[PDB]
């Protein structure tokens, strides 16, 4: 029943000119991740886990960040930092042409309880 | 209606070597940019929500960002982190030409009142 | 007003180091201003309103600190800073593009006591 | 002593973020204060605990876990960043691999 | 006087982090206080103490070391970023070489 950890939430990217989430992705300790999001928060990519242990698959089942940057904010976290990286893989086996994948990730931390 | 939450606001990437802002979008719940932007929020591409509803599809008639930074300074807001995020698409189906856009977001949140 | 944001960055591109070609400034004018003073050139955005806001007003040194330091003395703080790219195509009817990027540094001044 | 800074970083069932290996950085003496026996120092062995070494790296795989065991020591995150590298395939080509690195920087005060 | 910033740097490029070499940049008297006999003044000689420099370097590679020097005199870590730039290899060609430049601001607030 620990109370303070860190908590990141994440997006992949690729009308049309706003912003395009296709899936928020939750990670951080499953204990913490329960009692901020409680039944928005999807564990069938991991499902049948300790609550003690932590977990890099989880998502929600909206789609509006500032929702669950909002839902971070009433449970006691903070938004410490941020970044965007982007991956690029081979298409086949026998090409230079690759796919471009971009990951940007926001980091919550809550601190112990008084 | 809460008065705590968060705000993003952001362009899309590209009188030369300067900054080109060509549009300026509003994320976050739906009461807090009206209460922030007011006449100067264009919600043409998304009307007729629920005030208490999340939008990510709102833009500011004017496009000067520090301008939107201090309106936002004004009601109580905090900048507390900024990234800037590339992604790619695939132009035609039978091609691995890409066109590239660029993002820049800045969030900024407002504790909860006194 | 004495509040507000004040924006400082530069364009992308003797051989390892930061190579700076110009340093922008952007946010309110009578912001820029009083930072400034006669170190700014407003060549690019003449005869505006002290008012208004601009982002094409550029500084007449290339040393990114000096500038940072001068925002220190006037009681703005560094919040954060981001860096972005974007490629534009280089003619009508081909793929080839060129890249520039650009780093920026978000400045900001609270309130008068 | 007892101050410093400590970074965290990674190089990089499909959609999620692929963490292959969590990399330390920072002086010797505090990565094995904060780390211990999760602390693997095989590819920089034998080094005196006051140097600095960049090739440690642990023995679990999530971020946030490395992260919480940091913050139980009175480390906060301070920083937080993403590069990229090109490096071309061979002598006569023109193509390359990409690779990025994520980093997260952590500091803390001196004691009372 | 005594505050102002300090910004260190490197040049991007096994599986670990390469530093090839460190540089600083911000007022040369405050570079000289924090780093002192570790740094490398060849590529800025003659300055005025009073004057900027974006050309001094570090004589160690590992960046911790110049970061917990930083906080010893008092400095903060404020920001950091990378960035990428690329430069046509020739005149008649499209192809290109690519560096990453990743920075982390320090500060100093005036003495009490």
């Amino acid at each position: 029943d620990r109370k303070w950890g860190f908590i990141t939430v994440g997006y992949r990217g690729s009308d049309a000119k706003f912003r395009r989430v296709p899936r928020i992705l939750v990670c951080g300790r499953i204990s913490l991740a329960k009692e901020v999001f409680g039944e928005t928060l999807n564990e069938s990519r991991d499902p049948d886990r300790a609550p003690e242990r932590y977990t890099s698959r989880f998502y929600l089942k909206f789609k509006h960040l500032e929702r669950a940057f909002d839902m971070l904010s009433e449970c006691g976290f903070h938004m410490v930092a941020c970044n965007s990286s982007v991956t690029a893989s081979f298409i086949n086996q026998y090409t230079d042409d690759k796919i471009w994948s971009s990951y940007t990730e926001y980091v919550f931390y809550r601190e112990p309880s008084r």
